[PDB]
């Protein structure tokens, strides 16, 4: 049952990272799982340094929360920033220094698709007001695979694209009039794109509403809580219908309450 977005809860910990490169991150599971996963399967990366290359798997979630993982990854090519997610078995990510999308299927540890995201600025051009190179950032939602990125044709505001979750072919795109470097991060739930208006301040709303059905913007004051004032990362999970975050080396989530 999906809706607009008209509230967002305290922020949940569930595993500070205690690593040295955990200030940054990604951390997800699959709103769509594949045999032998199921939605209790968690995966986990930080994202703080050079060549990130390690993805932390957790059957369980006990021992997601233990800290100590039942498989590791290591990626084909190194990561980017911490726009990444999981959708369908795999494992969708932003490759270092580029504008390539990289989907990495988890079971078998191989790359079943490569695709750059047309025009897409990369590396420092259009990332999220925090910047830590955030240019490119994928989502799920009810409908599907999607990424949120700019470009030089967009003039730097918002642009997202469907992407087929198998071949990562572009299949629409919409070009919104909301400045994607103003603006700390963004979601998308049911169709709609939601962007949080800061990553560390104290008084944060979730402040637009782009629905991709209509092509149309509109104004949100939906209070937004940063706890731990450094929010690099914030999804959406159409699954468990959560926000998921990652704040300052804190991994949360946020219950929310949809409309119609
Ligand atoms: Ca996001
Ligand atoms: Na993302």
């Amino acid at each position: 049952g999906c809706g607009e977005l008209v509230w967002v809860g305290e922020p949940v910990t569930l595993r500070t990272a205690e690593t040295i490169t955990g200030k940054y991150g990604v951390w997800m599971r699959d709103p769509k799982p594949v045999y032998p996963y199921t939605q209790e399967t968690t995966w986990r990366i930080d994202t703080v340094g050079t060549d990130v290359r390690q993805v932390f798997e957790y059957d369980l979630i006990s021992q997601f929360m233990q800290g100590y993982p039942s498989k590791v990854h290591i990626l084909p090519r190194p990561l980017e920033s911490t726009g990444a997610v999981v959708y369908n078995g795999s494992l969708y990510f932003q490759g270092a220094g580029s504008r390539t999308v990289i989907r990495y299927d988890l079971k078998t540890e191989t790359v079943k698709a490569e695709k750059e995201i047309p025009g897409a600025g990369y590396h420092g051009q259009y990332p999220y007001s925090w910047g830590g190179y955030t240019d490119i950032d994928l989502a799920v939602d009810e409908n599907g695979l999607w990424v949120i990125y700019s470009t030089n044709q967009a003039k730097g505001n918002i642009v997202l694209s469907k992407l087929n979750p198998e071949t990562l072919e572009v299949e629409q795109t919409w070009e919104t009039n909301i400045r994607k470097q103003s603006v700390a991060n963004a979601f998308i739930i049911c169709g709609t794109l939601y962007t949080v208006s800061s990553y560390t301040s104290a008084d944060a709303t979730v402040n637009f509403a782009y629905d991709t059905n209509t092509g149309t913007s509109k104004y949100l004051d939906i209070p937004f809580k940063n706890r731990y004032k450094y929010n690099s990362m914030i999804d959406y999970n159409p699954l468990e219908r959560k926000l998921f975050a990652w704040d300052n080396g804190h991994m949360v989530t946020y219950d929310i309450k949809l409309s119609k």
